[PDB]
């Protein structure tokens, strides 16, 4: 019920992300991040994506970011059928898998969604696809 893009961008988001990564509190991280998630524009997010994913790279993986991200993907998905986002995220996805590590499915599940979302924004990029 506030904020404009700079006010968010610079001056709120900066603050959040440090706080998140050193706070470590998984219970907190999951809820709160969700509050961010819940509350704010995927466009805003869109403009901050890169930061986002780099935050994603740095967690106690008892946080289930996969869902969070997924929820995001979904959020994007509905918009999407309505940027090399995929690439960005992609580079990150591997990285991520590395930056945490994955029981193999989670990743796949993300992949399915990656498909569903990526399709919807981008109804191809075979380069993705493959």
């Amino acid at each position: 019920q506030l904020v404009d893009l700079p006010t968010y961008r610079d001056s709120i988001l900066g603050p959040l992300l440090e706080q998140i990564v050193q706070c470590r509190d998984i219970l907190a991280q999951e809820y709160l991040l969700e509050v961010i998630t819940q509350v704010f524009p995927d466009e805003y997010h869109l403009h901050t994506l890169d930061q986002f994913l780099g935050a994603v790279s740095r967690l106690n993986p008892h946080v289930n970011v996969k869902a969070i991200v997924i929820g995001m993907m979904n959020r994007l998905s509905d918009y999407a059928e309505r940027v090399p986002l995929y690439d960005i995220f992609f580079d990150q996805v591997q990285h991520l898998v590395q930056a945490q590590h994955l029981p193999i499915q989670d990743t796949i599940a993300l992949c399915c969604s990656l498909a569903n979302l990526s399709l919807n924004i981008y109804p191809e990029r075979l380069d993705y696809v493959d």
